[PDB]
């Protein structure tokens, strides 16, 4: 299998037998993508075990894969097992089972439903404030991934099930635990070298999702379903949709995938944002000023005031450019095709190296720097929406994007209304990224929180 | 997985864990199909390991699967590994790779090409006669599977490569051996219980085709290709087609599958025919008379005289009804569908129990008896072409049917022109079928050959 890219005349590193190029992952997906872009140029290939991965960087080519030829050729992401019943999760389903779930859950993430979810997301920003203030009156450095992880979990439970917990002070509630539990850890590298073992593990009901987590949430949902039936969150929006319609095991899968999609992403991004704010105190100050110009007297943000804050949107987008937590985007080529002059054989995984593209000098001036002005209403027109893809692009992009941006912004407004964030001596400057398989700091971000009082 | 047919309300035997119903194969596919038709009626289900197989017997339903919904829903047969490069063999390829090979090789089996192949198939009938006459002048019972196996091989080599051998007297020629080498033998039952092992064996290049056979024929073809290039058989018909076009490894796969398709089928059917002729000497006598009425003075049969013999066609079809060497027909349901009022879930293998249908009293009077008159020009109109399916039906039926019928008939004319076949004391009467996984006699058919001289 290791003669395909050599046969198509596509450059790339030379693969060892069995392993492919996976030894190149010793410095992380992102460093390997960067080195590969620099070495081989616009298009290259490599092998995840025996799996040919063809990396592309042409905006027209990226556009054709993610948007134009989605329903026909590039419909699925690369397979993932063992998954068990999570096969029905939208992000894992394939072909016509996805296209059906994508429709049942699309009206769940409309602007109308999202503005309604704002008051509930607003109540736990206040919870975050009081909890941050307890840590601000003491004088001890704050770990963001904990205080934000507690907040991100607070929004999920309330916006997906109506379960109302202060998870930071209730870290030992049974509903809070099922969730805090890396494609370069020993198991998945083994899966990439021995993918012939996935069908073994699937017949043994061994699931990459912990079987106790999914067993707890499955019965926890069926309790909520028959307590409301009969006597604003995602579950209620999915129950109303099954009233082709959403099944009862399908509905529990999506609820899990919503948490598993929304938890460490929301938490880890606010951490990258607050890091950048504290190491560029000017940007934090201007953001604090725009916040107080729109919401004077520490006013509670609303849906419309959040869309009014332009410098806030710039800080978010610039952070996501720096740290695009997907790192990559991937589609499985289900048929032989020629797009933009390049023949792609069936079965190849086409990959768009997001992190690398977001840091390419040929598209960004001083790409390593934190310059929110790249996205000002003046310059935001010069950015190719296929070079900047933090939520991906096309019919299979992030279905929760609007919710994510609105969630993270409501947090930042309330937190910056009341506090200022200054680096510590133990704050890692410059921040270094984890050489693992997840986009995250090598050491958790720790900052000093002060009160505007 | 073992709750599907119970959920759809479809009757059938109860499956043990892991095994499914495979213990019911202890008396052969055919006895199990018969018992199942009698017990459960028109539609039933069972499990090959974990694989749901839904058996159908409604002619309209059979018609929809094999003909109407072929290109959309029921395009492939149930998977088969480990196969290696024989994935490209027409009978194994899937979806759009099959539909392309089916077209490249369809004009190879036209009536025009087949009438041209008749003189070459005629030369080795004479070889068979002299060889049978050597065994007729002695006085020793003749094993048909050897004398016919030698003949069937003779037609293949000459009609597929131009290789001209008297295989019966040259049993030790290297080209003759690569070919004489059961889905109920230990390996394939293991594959049916542990199908998660096929991807293991495929990455070990272990192939159900012997790797020495395919390595011999691969290089043997590339010798013929460049000796004709540049300086009437199947290879030449496939070389002219690649002049989307047929590849060089694709072309060797089909050549193998033509032998492997045409060898034990042609050989074993003539054996079933000569058995029935010898145990019904009246039918053999009438067939001998029709043969001599069309070809007087032991004339050499031609293409048109073969299509003129009506009682010969009746003997063939009635034998194939009795012994339909496919036993079953199978299609993999690639999408959820409802046909003829029955919902079929995606992935289920739909199976048509040919052998059972060919022996159903509700469609055949005295079905166990050898009555060639069922197919006379009077009664041949009352036979549902979906109840009688010796070559299957629809766009994925036997591509070599015309060649097979013409091949077996030319053999029978020449053999019956010169000899008469009478049972032995060691001839198994009534013939008993192998309880294994292939349709064949439990003991090889042995008959006494006499000369009309
Ligand atoms: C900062 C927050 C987030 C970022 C940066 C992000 C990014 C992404 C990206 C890049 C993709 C793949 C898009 C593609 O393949 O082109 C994706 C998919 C997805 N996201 Fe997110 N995401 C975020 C938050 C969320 C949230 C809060 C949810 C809540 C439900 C969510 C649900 C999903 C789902 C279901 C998919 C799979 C979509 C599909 O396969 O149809 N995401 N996200
Ligand atoms: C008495 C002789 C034969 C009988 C009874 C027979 C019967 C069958 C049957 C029942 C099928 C499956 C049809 C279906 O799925 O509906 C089949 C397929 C096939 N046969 Fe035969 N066959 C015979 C001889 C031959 C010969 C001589 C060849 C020579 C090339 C051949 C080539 C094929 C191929 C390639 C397929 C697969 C077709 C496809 O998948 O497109 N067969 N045969
Ligand atoms: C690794 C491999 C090459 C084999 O398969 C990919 O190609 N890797 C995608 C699968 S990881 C997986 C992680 C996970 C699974 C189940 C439950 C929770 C997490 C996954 O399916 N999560 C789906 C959506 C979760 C999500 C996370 C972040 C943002 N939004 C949604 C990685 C992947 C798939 C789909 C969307 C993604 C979005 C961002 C980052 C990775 C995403
Ligand atoms: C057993 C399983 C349920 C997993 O898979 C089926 O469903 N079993 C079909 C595969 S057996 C296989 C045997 C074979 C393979 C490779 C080389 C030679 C023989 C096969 O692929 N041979 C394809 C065509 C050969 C042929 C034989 C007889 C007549 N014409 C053609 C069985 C099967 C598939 C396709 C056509 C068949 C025709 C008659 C009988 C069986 C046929």
């Amino acid at each position: 299998s290791h003669g395909l890219f050599k046969k198509l005349g596509i450059p790339g590193p030379t693969p060892l037998p069995f392993l492919g190029n996976i030894l190149s992952y010793h410095k992380g997906f992102c460093m390997f993508d960067m080195e590969c872009h620099k070495k081989y140029g616009k298009v290259w290939g490599f092998y995840d075990g025996q799996q040919p991965v063809l990396a592309i960087t042409d905006p027209d080519m990226i556009k054709t894969v993610l948007v134009k030829e989605c329903y026909s050729v590039f419909t699925n992401r690369r397979p993932f097992g063992p998954v068990g019943f999570m096969k029905s999760a939208i992000s894992i389903a394939e072909d016509e089972e996805w296209k059906r779930l994508r429709s049942l859950l699309s009206p769940t993430f409309t602007s109308g439903k999202l503005k309604e979810m704002v008051p509930i997301i607003a109540q736990y920003g206040d919870v975050l404030v009081r909890n941050l203030r307890r840590e601000a009156e003491t004088g001890k450095p704050v770990t963001l991934k904990d205080v934000f992880g507690a907040y991100s979990m607070d929004v999920i439970t309330s916006t997906s099930f109506g379960v109302n917990i202060d998870s930071l002070n209730n870290p030992q509630d049974p509903f809070v635990e099922n969730t805090k539990k890396d494609f370069l850890d020993p198991f998945f590298l083994s899966i990439t070298v021995f993918p012939f073992l996935i069908p073994i593990l699937e017949v043994l009901n061994i699931c990459v999702f912990p079987r106790e987590v999914t067993n707890f949430l499955r019965k926890s949902v069926k309790r909520m379903k028959e307590s409301r039936l009969e006597d604003v969150d995602f579950l209620q929006l999915m129950i109303d949709s099954q009233n082709k319609a959403l099944s009862d095991l399908e509905l529990v899968a999506q609820s899990i995938i919503f948490i598993f999609a929304g938890y460490e992403t929301t938490s880890s991004v606010l951490s990258f944002i607050m890091y950048e704010l504290a190491t560029h105190p000017d940007v934090q100050q201007k953001l604090q000023e725009e916040i107080d110009a729109v919401l004077p007297n520490k006013a509670p943000p609303t849906y419309d005031t959040v869309l009014q804050m332009e410098y806030l949107d710039m800080v978010v987008n610039e952070t996501l450019r720096l740290f695009p937590i997907a790192m990559r985007l991937e589609r499985v080529c289900k048929k032989d095709v020629e797009i933009n002059g390049m023949f792609i054989p069936k079965g190849v995984v086409v990959m768009i190296p997001s992190y690398a593209l977001h840091r390419d000098p040929k598209y960004w001036t001083e790409p390593e720097k934190f310059l929110p002005e790249r996205f000002s209403k003046k310059n935001k027109d010069n950015i190719d929406p296929y070079i900047y893809t933090p939520f991906g692009s096309g019919p299979r992009n992030c279905i929760g994007m609007r919710f994510a941006l609105m969630n993270m912004k409501l947090a930042l407004i309330r937190v910056l209304q009341n506090f200022s964030f200054k680096p510590c001596k133990e704050t890692q400057i410059p921040l270094k990224l984890s050489l693992g398989g997840l986009l995250q700091p090598e050491k958790p971000v720790v900052l000093k929180v002060e009160s505007r009082d």
